[PDB]
């Protein structure tokens, strides 16, 4: 089937100067294979049309946000960057081919800037993810008392169109990502060898306990984002871009 739970992750592979994304629903006058990079003030966006041109790195447009961004945790979803504002809890839809902000929204009651980062810290506490429902911001509050909180976002007007309080704890685990609507966590021990610890499936309200492993290279709080067009995992732990194939049940 097209979508299911998540059983295995691959070892991670090393993709041959700053984190790169790719539209999970590509929009015309882009394609699959547009490519944005952020220059790692973060507040520049470089758009490649082509792979060749990506790899031969030469941009063929620039763009200037209006402000810069809190992380690396933003996400291209349908011709729109949708990026946290430095030092708040705002988010921001820029279209990208407008070079329009489309968009603003306060996530409310959002903890930002070192409230509730992942195990490994670093500016955490909010994170945008897409998968094949569509896009997610994921964070926590003080009324959740640092529980992960996921919300649905209407990715025309940000409103929150669903949310879910879980029931584990964001500062305990190292990262974490949506897949067919479930909200999977990632452990944060010392070895290499972690595992996808926790699933919440937002379908059913339920949740799990999961010893899947999850090869991690360093104890950094990467930028994971679930890619469901490509129907795999691509990170960024501040050095190299790696992918890592899945198998749903
Ligand atoms: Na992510």
């Amino acid at each position: 089937t097209g979508c299911g739970e998540l059983v295995w992750v691959g070892e991670p592979l090393t993709l041959r100067y700053g984190v790169w994304m790719r539209d999970p629903k590509p929009t015309y006058p882009y394609t699959q294979e547009t490519t944005w990079r952020i220059d790692t003030d973060v507040r520049q966006v470089f758009e490649y049309d082509l792979i060749s041109q990506f790899m031969q790195g030469y941009p063929s447009k620039v763009h200037i946000l209006p402000r810069p961004l809190e992380s690396t945790g933003a996400v291209v979803y349908s011709g729109s960057l949708y990026f946290q504002g430095a030092e708040s809890r705002t988010v921001i839809r820029y279209e990208l081919n407008t070079e329009t902000v489309k968009a603003e929204k306060e996530i409310p009651g959002a903890g930002y800037h070192g409230q509730f980062p992942y195990s490994w810290g670093g500016y955490t506490d909010i994170d945008l993810a897409v998968d094949e429902a569509g896009l997610w911001v994921i964070y926590s509050t003080d009324e959740a008392k640092g529980a992960i909180v996921l919300s649905k976002l209407n990715p025309e007007n940000l409103e929150l169109e669903q949310t879910w309080e879980t029931n584990i704890r964001k500062q305990s685990v190292a990262n974490a990502f949506i897949i067919c609507g479930t909200l999977y966590t990632v452990s944060s021990y010392t070895s290499a060898d972690a595992t996808v610890n926790f699933a919440y499936d937002t379908g059913t309200g339920i949740s799990k306990t999961l010893t899947i492993p999850f090869k991690n290279r360093y104890k950094y709080s990467s930028m994971i984002n679930y890619n469901p067009l490509e129907k795999k995992l691509f990170a960024w732990d501040n050095l190299n871009m790696v992918t890592y194939d899945i198998k749903l049940s």
